């Protein structure tokens, strides 16, 4: 019977609290030759197979699924495609992480750095002996500094603008405070700042919508914790990748942290990231490490007589 | 492959109901010494809460998974016990987790269909596993305690629902000014919470006070004979057309005479799924009987690393 029913074989793990479906088998064949040929190909001949792993019931709106993929690049490890509930993604540094992760403890790699191949280009992640995985992230830097924006509700707040792979506002927050059991209060203030920020034109370079809001904080045993709102009204479990290397360019542009030294970013939920940079022109090469741990070896089973097979 | 038992594990198969998802534990948990199924869940919340968390806290859980631990059958009666579970703490009964339940184990081999008595812990729970794989429970008792009971929600003026039980307490409407589908819940779930505080505040509950924590809305539908929106405690909706919620409606129609009895009622969900129901009489009380179906999403090995400060859950 469960002989009878399509399967995905998918290994789940998580960065610092945010989880990565990791697909191993079970996929259509892609005959794309690129990686972005195949993310193509996916969207638009094969979807089912997305959704089925990332929308309700197998999925939530915290997960990113991975498709590994055989490398295409004559030195790269594998190729990966990632996705979310709501569509198809580039790149992912905590989805990387978990990649990397994965494939160690299949027996697939071992410690040292490692090319993966996106839809956008090469991504290189290095495997240390202790586990530990570093990200090299794109070119990151500040594009505006103390923005003043209303917020409904709540008052005027002033942050940075900032690019790490995606948009972020960056402010340092003194009102509300940085913890877990405080997570719906901070997700309602954090998603209608990003409203005001659309409502107020303020975005990123040339217009771009600025779809993350990152608040900061003092912590006793970090440099900084921080809370996290991203596109879907989700926070991020993790400290983020992309929003803390916003946050080394800021550091960087004021010289709060020297170059080669290391910033401890701590999340919502207790988990932790390092980071350290170097400077390029008037931007920095950021370097993000964090671990990924598993969570589960699992079959996701589809029913073809189920109207929610491929998800809800 | 040594590796991955390096980690402790929990076999595990998923399955939803309606939409309303149940993770049921095969294998992992601690060996339990309980005589029963409530000494079993005393023990489990008491000796061995960690192995919950792990299925059921973020990364491996969510806020609308219920978790279903098999057990071996202590009545002599059964063909197993079960504790259900979620995020918070432990259930007593759960329909559609049964339904899951009694799905997984035909699909595992453990049974066919016909009668199958479950002991959980709070005694019996009765299902029926018919020859086409729907399964049908019996709800605890309900009943209807006030009619037409008018409340005040700002916004919307006075509506007017009906207060019942099936298990929880519901205030029932029908309701013709908000649009019942899945693409307006955002809405629909702050009109039913402003609901639930406007009754609160005008005073207005089950039997003997008893507060009214859930709320359905109702409305015609092309292909059932009505179709929900059920807000359930934690600001949640049901993705199915709730069993204790439905059988909270059968009573409703049972009082108006809307239903015949042994008659089926069928109820849509807001996702679009569907439950069957019909009653019997119990003096002035029924006895709902719901069916549904569940289908399979996964057969999972739950992995624990221990370096893992999140390994027993967030």
């Amino acid at each position: 019977y469960f002989q009878s029913m399509k399967q995905i074989h998918v290994i789940d793990s998580h960065t610092g609290g945010e989880p990565t479906r990791l697909v191993m088998k079970g996929f259509p064949q892609l005959h794309g030759r690129s990686m972005a040929e195949q993310r193509d190909e996916l969207r638009e001949l094969h979807d089912r197979w997305r959704r089925a792993c990332l929308l309700e019931p197998r999925g939530n709106d915290v997960l990113v699924g991975a498709l590994y993929c055989p490398p295409v690049s004559a030195d790269a490890t594998c190729g990966v495609i990632f996705f979310n509930n709501a569509g198809y993604l580039n790149m992912c540094g905590h989805g990387t992480i978990g990649l990397v992760a994965s494939l160690q403890h299949l027996g697939l790699i071992a410690p040292g750095v490692h090319k993966i191949d996106t839809p956008v280009g090469q991504v290189s992640a290095t495997l240390h002996e202790d586990g530990a995985i570093t990200v090299a992230n794109v070119p990151s830097y500040r594009y505006r500094q103390h923005v003043a924006v209303n917020v409904p509700g709540h008052g005027v707040v002033h942050g940075d603008i900032a690019w790490g792979g995606n948009w972020f506002f960056l402010v340092a927050e003194h009102g509300q405070r940085i913890e877990l059991d405080n997570r719906e209060v901070l997700t309602e203030y954090t998603w209608a700042m990003l409203k005001a920020l659309e409502a107020q034109g303020i975005t990123g370079e040339n217009g771009a919508p600025i779809d993350h809001v990152e608040l900061f904080a003092d912590d006793p045993n970090a440099d900084s914790r921080n809370f996290v709102m991203c596109p879907g009204k989700a926070y991020d479990r993790s400290p983020c990748g992309t929003g803390t290397s916003a946050k080394l360019a800021c550091l960087a542009a004021d010289g709060t942290l020297a170059e080669g030294q290391t910033w401890v970013q701590a999340s919502i939920t207790g988990s932790q990231f390092h980071g350290r940079y170097e400077r390029d022109g008037e931007r920095i090469r950021p370097f993000i490490t964090g671990r990924a741990h598993m969570t589960a070896d699992s079959t996701l089973l589809i029913d073809e007589q189920d109207p929610f097979a491929w998800g809800i």
